[PDB]
């Protein structure tokens, strides 16, 4: 009785609290192509290799439309493509909305203009003796570009401003006050969607649009109460652009976050128990400083989530069956992905460091990151045979480019906690490529078993259905 | 003949009327999972853990996202977390409606307002010298805010007002006084949907929203007729947003009560027979009194519902083949679930008490309440069987998370009603992760047959799909 | 066990990052048609004839509605159908937009007309003394007509222009600068849909319509919002007419690029995972010389791609199953297809030569290209065997077109990547129509198996459902 | 193994091309009639009675409204039903649009209304002495008429009048010109949908409707941007009412030329591929020179094309599994059907007569035209048998009427292309009901085979569901 094993997403218990969760392949990407005898196969995730060197820590990457290179910002300055072009303080996150005058990062409060031709500039009032409204700025939250104007909202406050037409530095001349008024929240995040301006509120979520008033003092924006989404981004980087929309993760207030898609002014879960746990696991500052963004590549579309402790991805094209995610890993150990702040320039996707002060671009020949081994995990569901027999267990492996034949280990457990002994077999041999990845006399399925999949590597593991001769 | 048996909803008589009526689950959250051969799970509720203490019982709870902290109201003194900020007259339930200068709660028939600075005021007609129009403030009784006001319903009328948008103390300048008119219902309850005041009434709901007029005078809320549901709400906290909408309890104005949901101007009963008996088994100033919320954790969305002699829960990700109704409770006898005014912040949820004057803080790794034992109940459907036998009787479960080996009563009935005697097998081992719970010789069935799953524990059951032999 | 093998996509190994790829069939064109016992026939590209000569290598083509004459631009002379109608400059691709008085190409930055009386005009500003309004025109990128006037768009800047409706020559009198101003996007290429001037960015996508406006000094176009794509072009030449509406490719801006189609103001893919890893396999300058075409003939409604070392093809009636791409490709090794710039004028189809100075019009009766030989390739998907045997192995050939007796060498794989012995076998016959090509004996399936069968011929070539007695 | 054989759409190869290519049904009408044990009949097309004579070749129908009779233009002379009214010049194919109180033929590029009261005036300019306004009328190519005005476009150009409500001969007093001025397409065509007046060009299908203006000098009709159809008219006569909208042939500006329905602002191909394939056998003149129009009876909805050498009927109820076509003919070789310009009127239709100067009328209960014997062919498709024998081959013929017992001619193939023995089989008896179609002993089929019935009579063929034993 041949029966196969689906692998794109483990079953298991949890030793804390008696759950049932999913054990989600790690450093794994499912992609739903029709493969030999099943609908999928298992591809690793793509290796990092050293570019070239940068100063710091990565905190921000956009990709400036009006120059049409990438700006990046590490450390302390304010990297273009490789060569240096600005002094940022700070240490911290920070957001940027390029324009087509000028390339701004909003750090320490302020938002602080790069101008294309050298000189910086930082948005504060009209001088006194000028004439023009004058208001209260306060501190700089999250910033967005929209029609020649950035707006940015006050820190700790609902209210929001946008810069005059004529001089970007300054706001706006007569109106550049907004508030997300509709509910006492205040604005996490501001955004730009397909031609409004959002307003992630703590505990809602607005759309402003231009009125087109020519007056001077009229509010140039007006607020949409038909979009309305009655959630909220959890911190002031957890939201991104996704599938024309923006996802993000709920906020405490409107219950346990949870990640989310905005559509037609609602919202629409795509997190499954197992991540919501996880996200659960944390708690309020941790989780708020946690960032999330978009990664597209071959067929997927990626949404990468950078928890202080995980990174959890989840595949679009890949969510036929239901939501699928895995969780990113560096080194053997469960330290986090090292990899944050991915863009795609020019011809091959690049993407910052966590811990060294590097950039590095995906490359799909490989999966090592920065010349280091890393782990591939693939867990098989729980299923229940008593008193059965397995002895074929085969998976399919695209056995090709490799360095060494880099054995898989292959384990399988009793009560879907902890495993047992760990079988050693080929998975890849270098430059051979008809190998089968085989193993007979599995042994006997006495109430449960579920089997690990754990592979050690410096080249790319293309796993496919697994077969199990359950006799 | 290994035949499977639902446990998500247990069948059987009733002994007053001789209906049959479903026997719920109790102290059970179904969640939806493929679980190894079955499609759910039953998952016992978490427990609750003392975190601090608090004066006197809880009345109210709301999380406040202009201070990002709950304010909760216990006793006769308010409570912002764990730090005491005001004190409050009354006795009864109290609704509150948070406000960005101020934290106001509606008690004794007077909106009181707890401003952030420390000072209290309280609403009331403009001074007479002042010039501005005079009303009849009466009784307030439900409140809710929405673009800086708070609106309020006088009580046993069917008039509601806005506070000024300067002072928020007094009511509006020269607009203040709006009517539900559309019927001569009075209004139970208010609220605030999206950017709509609904106006529940006593036999419609109506909704108002924004004129935007600028003129003195002019009536800055306007009824949205087309919005309107023909039905009610039957006391003044039988409603909570659920599922981006106000879930409710009929009034027994326009029928039996049944609990709803509002969708695009209609009313969608939610309910099934058995829960709409149990209702009705009330009587109208009990059934008044019931105060109704939402709870989500995990990925369940419960709408929980306290009445006086019962907790209905709904699980609305667990409604898949049908309304899931739990019944919770507290003790080994029909006591009512202490639990009360459950609100998520930070990390971990936290619940006020019915009884003591504590506050407790969901716990996921016990089901012990205050560290006190309690019982979970788990029916599976009455099936006619004749002349046959029944041997294995399995229902996996998932052991290890214990204090000790608690066993599980076991337990069939043949009409319905009353149960045979209790056989007592081993349901949880303390840190053994692959015990079966697995029963044999369970008899023949004569013609019909129950069985009543009970569990007595301090630590989770998780209860997986059961199967009989039936031989 | 007489098993059916589909050809219509052929899929397999890559040798380079050891991921399965589509082997896609090239020089064929697979046709929804129930065929004797198959569902679809591959069909043999048509063949090109040398109509007549022509100046220099193709640079554009457009079919000119207001003399019903198609009018094509190459090397350096610009060509009516078979006479010379005028001088034009440049080495580059241009692009043409026709009018009722005057046939324009925009090349070397400015828009050239060369109206239909044998005068060319340039446009220019307006003369100072004129005393209307001044511009500041720039270079010209793409152009297009709409409603008698030309709309080109600023080389470098999201900047637009119309032209006046008097005199054709100079941009509009007073209201003639527009600009895709939505986001910081450069304008990469413009162009008309129904009654709207789409203005692709570099980033988004904005459709214009006319306002109607009377008044001297209005805009006459309004940007229309609602329509927005957020989406953008790859190159200037990156878009086409396709089933009444654009396809393009995507800029590596919004991510990595892909074929697209526009529908209702929202972009959805249309590129497999070989497809946009083809074309992710070219660098940023290289991918934006890619220009691609839409042509129409039988029931294919193709959408031709002409990048630099590829030319796919999306054949949208044959997408039944999913989309079908063929790589076409004109002599014997990896060469691009010659064809280019195709229109169907009169009669029969029209194309210009990537490398020779000549137009070919498409022969439907030959596959021969220049009378020269040219190969097709059909590839079956590997499929898992293990120790089974295979003997019959039949593909329906339509025969008697052909010349001489051509032969396909027909072989099979055993990892997908390398292929074994080439077996000769007659394929067509000339004059027979009853001819079977049958082939015995192929052998023994150890793992896997791929059959790859290739055909060099100067005759159409028509295979149909392929058999194989999988013993 | 009785195995029914279908006849609605024959398959077969092609001997230029070597394309499968359909085999159409000639002179049938497939029927979507439960008969017996299959899902439709083939009923053989009514044949032509001559009703009276008339000068010259018919060159126009149109069903006069307003007079409740048709009005015919046969030769040089207009005819109205039997009686002969007005004189018509020219020799080439009339449109006409029928008035209240003048019936109007666009004849030698000039309007021509013949007055109901026998008087004949043609358009021209208003006097000059008048002081209207002037216009360049130009050439006739296609008239219309809608609410009281007839509206006729400028031959070669893109502009379209309207006459006057007062004197209808000479066009509006002072807004009489009108242009589709959307794309630089000439207008083909004109013509009345609804309350809309379409403009047929070559490239696009622009519509318009009356905006109800009173000043003097304002547009009356105004453009419908919203509906336009991005396709065209080949020919000025290629268009025709067609199940409420218009059918046409796409111009070759947009691509090959192909059988479109508009739909919604949306044109939808109903030509199968072997259609397309004849339709494109013509050049650009003669297939624009073709005509197309519309006639229905019984349940049939036809949509006869009157292409020069080619006369293809689309059967509109009967495309249930897809486009059903069936080439008209007259004569026993491939002659062109005789038959034009049908309308029905009264009780029985009427047809003119392309070579012979009559007017022939349907009669339902024979197939000959004009006491004359024609063809009729069924081609069942090719269908894989090998080393099968097939003995009874049965098609239910509704025997019945007729002169003599003609015979068929039952003949199978081998290669699709080229046909064996000509086998003549009875198939009416003449006043005999219930004979049967038998023909035993057909033989064995090597691979391909594939049955023409052909049967020469002058009485209607009525072929039912073919079954062969396939033994």
């Amino acid at each position: 009785p041949i029966q196969q094993l689906p692998m794109m997403k483990g079953m298991g218990k949890d030793f804390k609290n008696a759950d049932y969760i999913d054990y989600l392949p790690v450093n794994m990407l499912a992609t739903p192509k029709e493969i030999l005898n099943s609908s999928g196969y298992l591809r690793s995730f793509p290796g990092i290799t050293k570019r070239y060197d940068m100063n710091g820590v990565s905190r921000g990457v956009e990709y400036n439309t009006a120059q049409n290179a990438v700006y990046r910002v590490c450390g302390g300055k304010l990297y273009k493509g490789e060569s240096e072009v600005g002094d940022v303080a700070g240490s911290g996150r920070v957001s940027m909305a390029h324009g087509r005058t000028s390339q701004a990062v909003g750090v320490n409060g302020q938002l602080v203009e790069y101008r294309y031709d050298g000189t910086v500039k930082t948005v504060s009032n009209w001088p006194a003796d000028s004439g023009f409204t004058q208001y209260e700025l306060g501190s700089v939250r999250d910033i967005t570009r929209l029609r020649g104007r950035y707006a940015w909202s006050k820190d700790g406050t609902d209210s929001w401003f946008i810069t005059d037409l004529e001089d970007e530095s300054h706001p706006d001349r007569y109106s550049a006050q907004y508030r997300a008024e509709s509910q006492p929240d205040g604005i996490i995040g501001i955004g730009t969607w397909r031609d409004f301006i959002v307003c992630f509120g703590s505990s809602t979520i607005e759309y402003f649009s231009l009125t087109g008033a020519t007056t001077a003092g009229a509010a140039l924006y007006v607020a949409q109460p038909s979009l309305m989404v009655q959630k909220s981004i959890a911190g002031t980087y957890c939201k991104t652009p996704f599938a024309d929309s923006y996802a993000f993760i709920s906020h405490p207030a409107t219950g346990a976050p949870s990640v989310y898609i905005i559509g037609s002014g609602q919202a629409s879960p795509i997190a499954t128990a197992s991540i919501e746990k996880i996200i659960r696991s944390y708690t309020a500052e941790e989780m708020a400083t946690g960032v999330m963004e978009t990664l597209r590549f071959d067929s997927h579309e990626l949404l990468i989530i950078h928890l202080p402790r995980h990174v959890l991805v989840y595949d679009a094209s890949s969510s036929q069956n239901g939501p699928q995610w895995c969780v990113l890993k560096t080194g053997l150990y469960d330290d986090v992905y090292r990899g944050v702040d991915f863009m795609y320039e020019g011809n091959q996707i690049t993407c910052g460091d966590k811990s060294e002060a590097v950039v590095g671009q995906l490359q799909f020949d490989i999966s090592s990151q920065y010349d280091k081994q890393q782990e591939h995990l693939l867990f098989t569901p729980l299923f229940k045979a008593d008193n059965a027999r397995c002895f074929d267990l085969e998976v399919e492996s695209s056995t090709g480019v490799a360095q060494y034949a880099d054995r898989l280990f292959l384990s399988a457990t009793t009560d879907g906690i902890n495993y047992g002994r760990e079988q050693m077999i080929e998975q890849n041999e270098p430059f051979v490529y008809d190998k089968r990845v085989l193993w007979k006399r599995v042994g006997r399925i006495r109430r449960l078993i579920g089997f690990k999949l754990r592979v050690i590597t410096k080249s790319p593991v293309t796993l496919s259905g697994c077969q199990i001769r359950l006799e």
